[PDB]
């Protein structure tokens, strides 16, 4: 599993490749088979050709973190980041990953809802 360190600059990129909107680079970082689980109840994404149809419907966007990644012993850790884009509008996340051993996502955990969107 990655390390701490390895963790922090793998959730770090990850957020660059989003903020970027590259479809491929962001699919390539998940494993073959890595579930994201929603904050709706739905059923969870699972495996490559899911998340890449997601990333693109769901991609005037920009992703940054709003504080330092917290990175974990065991491969996993979360971030908090806020998601900006006729108003200007804005979304507060927290997003937890765990890593396999090749350094991938294997499981993603998504938090927020609509009491964390702003439309100012």
């Amino acid at each position: 599993l990655p390390t701490a360190q390895e963790v922090q600059g793998l959730m770090a990129r990850f957020i660059e490749l989003v903020d970027v909107g590259d479809i491929e680079a962001i699919v390539q970082m998940y494993a073959d088979d890595a579930t994201v689980e929603s904050p709706f109840g739905q059923p969870p994404i699972h495996g490559r050709e899911q998340i890449a149809a997601h990333y693109r419907q769901w991609l005037k966007f920009r992703v940054s973190l709003t504080g330092p990644v917290r990175a974990s012993h065991n491969g996993s850790g979360a971030m908090p980041l806020r998601k900006e884009w006729g108003q200007p509008s804005a979304l507060d996340v927290i997003l937890v990953m765990r890593f396999d051993e090749h350094g991938r996502i294997q499981t993603e955990q998504r938090y927020w809802s609509e009491v964390n969107l702003s439309v100012r």
